[PDB]
């Protein structure tokens, strides 16, 4: 199998796919909140679900959208950086640590966001998860630059 | 050519590039709607196009932005999942079907969204397109996990 | 090193990683603006930073979010298109030019957006940067289609 193209690749693919699934979970939760709170973004949706007054904003729907947006601001860059980093021959354990810190930090971020946990818990989880991303980005920069 | 690195890859690259172009079409439509409805997001834009009163929201611009955001929530994960899945040696026809269902579902989603089609047409197209994404994600999970 | 899998790859990886870092800079700036203007998105954040009245919108925070969103609408597609394009055996100089126009255009876009530069400076930088993206997308389409 081509999953063994590099020793770090299986770990990267596991963490990254779990994070994609975690984003899908946020999308599904958002839909559930829209239904339960009757807060739809579109008149056509609202008319099917009780009337035009249900095309409206809701603070919990907005919170779900913020968590999903923050995921897009961070997880998408990781999918790129982690893939490239997997092929730079990093120490297997060190690579695993980078991916695991990102995975745990991001899952914790969504829990802290949707769970409305006290500040600065969410901010700390965000920062933690970005650390391995910064590390991988710098490593890629050096490797790319030196091959120019 | 390296497009033949796997039998499923050409189909994946065709569908994924068409979807990127489809996102670009949404960006261009959004700009056209801003101009036609004189609804700009920035004072500097509004002042060039008739006055400060034209820095304002518009329901059709907001709808375009929702479609584009939903694209980012779904097409970007597909670009990752479909690329990896192409290298897991899937049945060629089965892979083609996964990519085609996603392509058709997503094009239909944008038509249903921007066309203001009755509910639940958009919701159904969304769900349809996510099915092959869930399928690919699970397959990647098993392949990655078993190589740990 | 696997960075030399294709002659264009090091240049692509350099430009793409710099652009990811540039997105991270926008995220950090956004946080600084939230703090300085006391405009937080969440009640839990506001209560830590002076009171519930500080959960509020701010035009500069909104502008930062627009720049970051526009980045997600454009840089993420580039990460995909440029990666694939690097493996289609393009002329090295021509490829470098595609990546450099995108890099310069996007950095200029963020400067024009956050700097509130007069129209149509931002719109021009956006258009410039999209040109190589359109070019790469078409090239990928032909290469993928002909291998079906
Ligand atoms: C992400 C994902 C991944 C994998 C599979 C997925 C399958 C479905 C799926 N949806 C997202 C939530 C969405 C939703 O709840 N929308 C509500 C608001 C508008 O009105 C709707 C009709 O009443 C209900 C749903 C169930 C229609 C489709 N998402 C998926
Ligand atoms: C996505 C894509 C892909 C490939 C090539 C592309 C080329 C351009 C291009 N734009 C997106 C729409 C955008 C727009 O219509 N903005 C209006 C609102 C603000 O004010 C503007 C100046 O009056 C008009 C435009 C034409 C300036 C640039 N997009 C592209
Ligand atoms: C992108 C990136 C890349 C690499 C490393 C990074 C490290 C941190 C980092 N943050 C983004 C900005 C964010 C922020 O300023 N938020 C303010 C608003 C809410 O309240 C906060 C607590 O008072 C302050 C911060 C510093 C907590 C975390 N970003 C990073
Ligand atoms: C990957 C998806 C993670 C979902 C985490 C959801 C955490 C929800 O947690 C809940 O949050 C509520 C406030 O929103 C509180 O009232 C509840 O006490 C708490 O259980
Ligand atoms: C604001 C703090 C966030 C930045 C986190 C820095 C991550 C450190 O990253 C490290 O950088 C070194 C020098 O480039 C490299 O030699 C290491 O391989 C890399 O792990
Ligand atoms: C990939 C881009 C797909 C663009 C699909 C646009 C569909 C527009 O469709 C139009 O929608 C209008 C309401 O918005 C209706 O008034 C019109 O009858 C209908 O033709
Ligand atoms: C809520 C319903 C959405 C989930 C769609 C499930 C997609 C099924 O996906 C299937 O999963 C099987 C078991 O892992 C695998 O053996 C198959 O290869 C895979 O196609
Ligand atoms: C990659 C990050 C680029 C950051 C570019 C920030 C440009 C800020 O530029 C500043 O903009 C202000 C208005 O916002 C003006 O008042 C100042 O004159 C100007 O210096
Ligand atoms: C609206 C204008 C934006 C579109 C920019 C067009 C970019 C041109 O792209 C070119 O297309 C040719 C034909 O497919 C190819 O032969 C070239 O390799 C490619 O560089
Ligand atoms: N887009 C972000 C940029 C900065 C950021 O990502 N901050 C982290 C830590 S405070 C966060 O969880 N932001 C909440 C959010 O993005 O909604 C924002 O507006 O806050
Ligand atoms: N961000 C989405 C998450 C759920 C979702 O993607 N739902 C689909 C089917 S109802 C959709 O088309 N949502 C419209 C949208 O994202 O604006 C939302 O707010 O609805
Ligand atoms: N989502 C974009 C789509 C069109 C676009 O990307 N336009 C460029 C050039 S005018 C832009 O800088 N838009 C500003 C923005 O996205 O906030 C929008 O709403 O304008």
């Amino acid at each position: 199998s081509l999953v063994m193209s590099s020793p770090a690749l299986p770990a990267f693919l596991l963490c990254s796919t779990l994070l994609v699934i975690k984003m899908y979970v946020v999308a599904i939760i958002t839909g559930q909140v829209r239904l339960r709170k009757k807060a739809f973004a579109n008149p056509e949706d609202a008319l099917r679900h009780g009337g035009p007054q249900y095309c409206r904003s809701d603070p919990d729907v907005e919170r779900c959208l913020r968590a999903h947006r923050n995921d897009m601001e961070t997880i998408y860059p990781f999918l790129f950086l982690g893939f490239v980093y997997s092929f730079l021959g990093p120490n297997p354990f060190v690579a695993w640590m980078h991916f695991l810190v990102f995975l745990v930090g991001r899952v914790a971020h969504t829990v802290a966001y949707l769970g409305k946990l006290r500040a600065p818990i969410r901010s700390v989880t965000y920062t933690l998860a970005q650390l391995p991303c910064a590390s991988m980005a710098l490593q890629i920069l050096w490797e790319a630059a030196r091959h120019l």
